[PDB]
């Protein structure tokens, strides 16, 4: 909780006040100062409420007069860090390189501070309480900062460039994590000016991602294009059309199973779809989509469109027979009930539906052996939750074999009641097929923003629908608790009481009117406050309020759309036959350039 | 009246023009004003309609010539106020201050001319009718239209710095009055540092209110933040990022009753909500709102919901009892009438909603006892019409507890007709939740924009709603005036004709159409025109109205969100205990910085 | 003069025929229709002309 570090603050503020050499080194006056060198009798080596020095002081204020006296005073001050939970390793050296003061480092690296110090404190390390992650090196702040002479100066006085911290980043990963600065991007170039002997461009993290992939999950897209002009070569230009080759090594990943687009689609960050409208993606993903995406996926959608057409032919004729019992029963409809098994399947008819079963149980089979590992393999709240790889459709896929699987265990045990799974199973896959709508570019992102409507406008609206029903539904079943249920009996009890205001609200149902008897008059009140402030005011509030979801969505369709084709075509790059799918790319070893894959684009500039 | 002013104002060109030495003094010619200075006969201290002097015209004219040529012939005209209506103390040195003629302002107080005169006529007053105000002070309006030199010259000649007017107000107020004038904050500087020994910046007026606090209320944003450049001070700095304490002495204001952020939210003033949203206020009462007001205002929530749960399963079960007298009645609708007390006490059940019965007066006990001292502690016309802090949701509550509160009556006294209090506190008490709706990020300002549309769309729309339903339904009437009530019946009588076609021209209830009868050859005319222009026309016309105005909050939607948590934030600040719920903000006198209590914040820029 | 689509510096033009008007005046005599220059200025909508038209006819009494 961030009010510990206010207090903390503070009390660094109240031993930096208490103490006069440390009021002294913040205040930048040398007067008293002096004295204070001078004299023995104070202790040079005292703590702050962190453990924060003299040197950490003046560091901290920009003081670099007072700094140096006292470097004078004591040579072996500078390499003590703080030692408190904040702070764990926070030399002042680390302040001198973000406070960008080219004196001061210059100082303390003449008088052999440390410069392999790692600032392990919860301050540094990355949060949503702290502001930066500037990282835990001093190489990492100066080349994170930006500036220039720090970072070349910190290079020629030690400091190994290969720096992983507790999260296991090094320099270029969270020079990357940037709120997208340019100049930074020229920075990363005096890096790879000083990568030598494997690289620093391939180290992993504790995550296991390249940086070429962190930019890739952190939508970077100005250092995506920077990284990209070093893979790229012009092989040939004529008038205004240049053609070069994009190396797909590090986009497609052939040797590692978790590929770069992986990470890119499933990205929780928002900004990480910009970067997949680039040059060297949009048209790999567009040729793996065009060439073998859309018809391995419209077969599909059309093989499922198919299993679910003989999925409602099989249940439109389930085994139903006649009751042995008679009815007698007013305020009763029942005519016939469920077929035991023993007399389910007598006839051929009753065998065309038997081997319709059998396809239906093992579409089932089929679907929850393609989930569970998918599932397992990414985590539940990774996928399910990702509104871009189809999780809320992946969830009512599982929800389909789970409730058709109940049914075919219901069925074998000969109890009633499997018109209810049947019933769900039924109406949640047919809505299933708008899974298979994200493949058409016509028909796309009516399937995305019918989710982004669901999960954002009626989950705030269910709420203020609940309030009104329950209230106005409560007040109309007192109006005709007196009544009775035969004349107008919308409100009979309080289930039908609540179902028809529901109705009423959504203007399906007509109005509760019998003009043939006398209505209480406290009805016609409580009624026509409802049409004012329910079919009139609430409804069209939110339909409006749909139209401008729908407008928000609309801005952006490609956007969606895009992220929707690259999202099912690295769903079917993973769980298809490997023969069926050849490698993207063209292969470049018969023309003796490497066991590297390419692509060429060519462009038309001026 | 405003046509009085315009009366004076050509009265003074009258007597302007009648007199001679008036009009030498407006035209600004020397030459019979020569002779009008050397001749005895004609009195240099002539009226004029109000009171103006020849010197009070020449300096309202910028005819500084003329007045130091009857201000040599007369030294003492100077001091003489006018004493008419509309300037009752008007002098000339408010004119020429006003006018920022430096020469005739040195000229005037250097023949002392009273510097502390109060001009208290209507002119000067604040007022709708007159289109500024300067103050009532020569210091005011030297300040207030913004000359330094003037101003500073009237504080070396006399004029004490604390003038409060008639309405109390000094000049810090009704320089902070402006109409967000940034070069004033400067000027406001020039007070600030021309005030010495308690201080200028903690006088209030007769209102009770600090210029901090008139600065809150009137949201003047640029000084509030200029006021807050001498508060806040930072503390540390490093890097891109600053931490910096800000002052919440005179914000919380502890020791103060009706405290600051209550006159922010409580505003009568549009602007007032854009200063809420500033850089210690967003901070402070996001930390209250995140530590302290989500939670309890969540449990209050759910407690006022599960409340009503309770209320209405126990008048769900409300005692009802078969009645006696059989119907023998066509046209009528009755089973069962209301219960006596004297059986409606007999079982377990009925004890178990009797204690339910005790619960619910009970709340209506805690809800009167929380509403009426607060109505009496701000004044009714101020509470029930602010939209901000929930007045339209406070009128619903008190309705609802004297509605329950009249049913606690009516059953005692064993009187039948309780269906109606039952049934306007069941429909009014659950639409009060939306008022636990304000405190959620997501579904907040939609229950501000219903409540807009109610007092905004549907005041509007419904006087032209209700001169179409009613000379249509009188139309109908008269159609079906001359047929049977059997076969179509939705006109058989004048209220529900009136009900019937409010229901057609909401949609409803389907078009009244038997068509085993020969329907009036009128009627379909006069409905086929009623299905154009109030079906088609009329309704969608106001769906758009609603689109409009759902439009015009959603472009605001987080403006109003925040006065929103703001306003039940400082609700729940007052009539709660003060151990659950503490200072808000840290110390400090454990640091020795003094007993204030401070915010520290931390920001990020370049 | 009054009857262009809104173009502003036949207004100053406008003062030249005010420059050379003498001894009624020309601004008084209408036309067939029955119609001053001001009240044609009203009619067109030419809100240059009407706001140079109240330029002669206002004056301040006091600032
Ligand atoms: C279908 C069954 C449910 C599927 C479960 C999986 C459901 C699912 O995939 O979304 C999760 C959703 C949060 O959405 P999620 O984490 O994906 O992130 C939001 C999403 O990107 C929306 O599209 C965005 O627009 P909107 O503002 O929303 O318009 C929204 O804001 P923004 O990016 O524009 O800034 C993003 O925050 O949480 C629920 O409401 C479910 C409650 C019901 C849980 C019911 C549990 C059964
Ligand atoms: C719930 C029971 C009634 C609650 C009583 C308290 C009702 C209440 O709190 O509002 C008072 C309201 C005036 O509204 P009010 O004084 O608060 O000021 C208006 C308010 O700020 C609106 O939100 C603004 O938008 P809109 O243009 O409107 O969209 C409007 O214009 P603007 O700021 O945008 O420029 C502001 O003027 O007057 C009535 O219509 C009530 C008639 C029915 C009186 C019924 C008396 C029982």
């Amino acid at each position: 909780w961030e009010q510990y570090r206010d207090r903390v603050n503070m009390l660094q503020q109240e031993r930096i006040r208490d103490s006069p050499l440390l009021q002294a080194a913040k205040e930048n006056d040398l007067r008293l100062l002096k004295i204070l060198l001078l004299n023995q009798s104070c202790d040079f080596q005292q703590r702050g409420a962190v453990g924060e020095t003299a040197l950490h002081v003046a560091a901290l204020y920009d003081n670099l007069e007072a700094a140096t006296l006292l470097m004078e005073a004591a040579p072996e001050l500078a390499k003590e860090p703080a030692l408190c939970e904040p702070f764990v390793g926070q030399t002042a050296l680390h302040i001198a390189v973000m406070n960008q003061n080219l004196n001061l480092v210059r100082a303390l690296l003449a008088r052999g501070a440390s410069v392999s110090a790692r600032a392990t404190g919860a301050a540094f390390r990355r949060s949503p309480h702290n502001l930066i992650y500037y990282g835990e090196h001093p190489l990492s702040f100066a080349a994170c900062v930006g500036s220039e002479e720090i970072v070349r100066l910190l290079i020629e006085h030690g400091a190994d460039i290969r720096a992983q911290d507790s999260l296991g980043n090094t320099v270029l990963h969270i020079l990357i994590l940037q709120p997208n600065k340019t100049f930074a991007c020229q920075m990363y170039n005096l890096l790879l000016s000083y990568d030598e002997h494997q690289s620093l461009e391939l180290v992993p993290n504790h995550q296991g991602l390249t940086p070429f992939k962190l930019a890739g999950v952190e939508g970077n897209t100005v250092m995506f294009q920077h990284l990209m002009q070093k893979r790229k070569h012009v092989q040939w230009t004529c008038g205004p059309l240049t053609s070069t080759l994009y190396d797909l090594t590090e986009i497609d990943s052939w040797g590692e199973e978790l590929s770069f687009l992986e990470l890119v689609v499933s990205s929780k960050k928002r900004e990480a779809r910009q970067i997949l409208e680039q040059t060297p993606v949009k048209e790999l993903v567009s040729f793996k989509w065009k060439k073998y995406g859309r018809p391995y996926f419209c077969v599909l959608a059309s093989l499922y469109i198919l299993y679910m057409i003989c999925f409602t032919t099989c249940c439109i004729y389930r085994p139903l027979k006649l009751r042995d019992d008679n009815r007698t029963d007013p305020r009763d409809i029942t005519i016939l009930q469920q077929k035991l098994l023993q007399e389910a399947y007598v006839t051929h008819q009753d065998n065309i539906r038997l081997v319709g079963e059998l396809v239906t149980v093992t579409g089932a089979v089929i679907i929850l052996l393609l989930e569970i590992p998918d599932i397992f393999r990414v985590g539940a709240s990774r996928y399910f939750g990702q509104t871009i790889l189809g999780g809320p459709f992946h969830v009512i896929i599982i929800t389909y074999a789970s409730l058709v699987l109940l049914t075919m265990v219901m069925r074998l045990t000969n109890m009633n009641g499997e018109v209810v799974p049947l019933s769900f199973a039924l109406v949640l896959g047919w809505c299933s097929v708008m899974y298979f709508a994200r493949g058409f570019q016509m028909l796309g992102p009516f399937t995305i923003m019918i989710q982004k409507m669901i999960f954002g406008d009626l989950m705030r609206f269910c709420w203020l629908m609940a309030v009104v029903i329950l209230g106005f539904a409560s007040a109309f079943h007192i109006t005709f608790q007196t009544e009775d249920p035969n004349n107008l009996g919308e409100f009979s009890d309080y289930p039908t009481a609540l179902f028809s205001t529901f109705e009423l609200f959504l203007t399906i149902i007509d109005g509760p009117a019998n003009y043939s008897v006398d209505l209480p008059f406290m009805y016609c009140i409580t009624y026509a406050a409802f049409a004012i402030i329910a079919t009139l005011l609430m409804l069209n509030l939110f339909i409006a309020m749909m139209g401008d979801t729908h407008w928000r969505v609309a801005q952006e369709r490609d956007e969606l759309w895009r992220a929707q084709v690259v999202a099912t075509t690295v769903m079917l790059e993973r769980k298809m036959p490997r023969f069926l799918w050849p490698r993207s790319g063209i292969c470049g070893y018969e023309y003796g350039l490497g066991d590297r894959w390419f692509l060429r684009v060519e462009n038309h500039h001026d």
